[PDB]
């Protein structure tokens, strides 16, 4: 349990399901863009065209 | 461009591929568990088992 407190599994390949609420926080109408960076052990989902931390 | 320099599109709800670095990072197998926190804007994920901040 997170601040979404939803946990995903895996496909096979690694595809899971981001919700809406991460198409909110972001930006993302249907596809628009979800670029990743990795913490540790976390991973830091952010979209494209906001330029944040890289 | 970031750690990972990967960026998704959503296919429609809100699904997209994480990548086996995510796997990696955390300890996904094939579907194992990642669970997300937003923050701002941007989304956390990081494996069920393994309790960080929450």
């Amino acid at each position: 349990m997170k601040s979404i407190g939803v946990v995903r599994k895996v496909d096979e390949l690694g595809r899971i399901v981001m919700p809406i609420e991460l198409r909110r926080a972001l930006d993302i109408a249907i596809k628009d863009s979800i670029e990743f960076f990795v913490d540790g052990d976390k991973i830091i989902l952010k979209k494209y065209k906001p330029h944040g931390v890289c």
